[PDB]
């Protein structure tokens, strides 16, 4: 398989300020890009040569884990996101989250300070098992939900990268105001 | 004792471009206040409440590990460099590594790679044992040569902070412009 960059939905300035023109021009055409030529480099020659990606994700490790985690999320984080949106999520999956985490609010602060306590590189994910149980990942550099077996729903980067250009040291001022730009329509549909 | 954000022996603007003004100012500003801020809490009421920082870096775990490591790396970062040096090492040091890596160029070339290799968040080390051999260390987050018994002679830190807000995803450029501002005097001390 010859892994694509994914064509963002949206003009690079669409998520603005919260993740800025230059941000995303950076993020995604640059670091993902990269992400994406090592994954198809190293494949070749191993048993992931024409493995999907998630079978890539669950299975694999070192450099290619790396590169097929960090594909993988990114290309979750881009696509969960959409201008003038955010609110609150509704259905199946905001029933879910009040039961399990209390309130949407109480949700959104345990999120938050799951991605403002993890050290160094990684990601924030809030993911659903086999039985429809919601928990909340911290996932340290390249890891995905789905190495564990579990579904990913909602994924926020916080490598550096994500926001510095931004917030600089800010990471839970950015955390804070990515609730803004979730399309919860996107992320119901992965529930 | 308390632990200090040490006090810089340059200009806040002395090691620009490569470590612009903006960046010392968030990175030993903000982020190296932060560590030490924390480190000094954490310890309270703890067996290192009060020991001396390299005690706290070769004995401590956990949260009061990740901000002793990165306060004993940020001081020797910091520390380090100084506008108009660069150059190369000379005395034992410049001998060592000629003898142990054929020569300066070349160390360099395996010291770029290892810094540009790591991934995620980290440091690359060159360090020294108890008879003066010399190796290249990749250190994930906060870790730090002396935690293994080395002494930690010269670090680049390639935690995206480092260098995002000038050289963005151009890491290896950002390692290769570093050697122009180390002060080799400083660091020939170390050794
Ligand atoms: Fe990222
Ligand atoms: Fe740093």
């Amino acid at each position: 398989m010859t892994h694509e960059l994914i064509s963002l939905p949206y003009a690079v300035d669409a998520l603005a300020p919260v993740i800025s023109k230059e941000t995303v021009e950076f993020h995604h055409g640059k670091h993902l890009k990269t992400y994406v030529d090592n994954l198809n480099k190293l494949i070749i020659g191993t048993e992931f040569e024409n493995a999907d990606l998630n079978t890539i994700v669950q299975k694999s490790e070192g450099g290619i884990f790396n590169n097929a985690g960090q594909t993988l999320n990114h290309n979750l984080y881009f696509t969960q996101f959409r201008p003038g949106k955010g609110g609150a999520p509704k259905g199946k999956l905001g029933e879910a989250i009040d039961k399990q985490f209390g309130s949407f609010e109480k949700f959104k602060e345990e999120f938050n300070t799951a991605g403002t306590t993890l050290f160094g590189s990684g990601w924030v994910w809030l993911a659903s098992d086999a039985n429809g149980k919601l928990s909340i990942e911290k996932e340290p550099n390249a890891g995905n939900p789905v190495r564990k077996g579990l579904n990913p729903l909602l994924g926020f980067d916080v490598w550096e990268h994500a926001y510095y250009l931004t917030y600089q040291n800010r990471r839970a001022d950015h955390l804070k105001d990515l609730w803004s730009i979730v399309d919860w329509d996107i992320v119901e549909s992965r529930y």
